[PDB]
């Protein structure tokens, strides 16, 4: 059972970084919408 | 098989504020496009 | 085994919640991408 | 064991149904940001 | 275990393969937003 669920916990790993990698590019957009904000003001 | 499905778990809920993090970058997006659309409007 | 699976099932329904929620936060935005669209053409 | 791992992968799909939707309004937002260019242009 | 297991990594890795997809499509909005914000800027 742990051999097998260490695979599982692996491929979590995995989702969670591609998530962090995700939200690293949300965070690029926000910061671009603010720069745009503020020239448009 | 519950210490091994524990494990399981607690990665699923750190996947969990990883998601609600990405979800206030939504959060914040939405604001500042409406802050945008307003001042145009 | 069924008892844990429960568990399971139920974290991993957390998380759909939990997207949908973010979907919901997208479609707000696509709507308001249109509306500033709508302003600029005309 | 494979009754049990049916509950699993069944939900596994109805994520992948709702990443899909989110998928597409991304791909909504990705449509209007390049009208939106082209009307700056 | 190990027959299930399989399955449970099969379908973990389309969810991969699907959250791949999402960033990719996020990363041509912001290169859009770049693109807007240079437009702006000159």
């Amino acid at each position: 059972i742990e051999k097998q669920m260490d695979r599982v916990v692996k491929e979590m790993r995995r989702q969670l970084e591609m998530i962090d990698k995700l939200t690293t590019r949300a965070i690029e957009a926000v910061e671009l919408l603010k720069r745009i904000y503020d020239k448009l003001t």
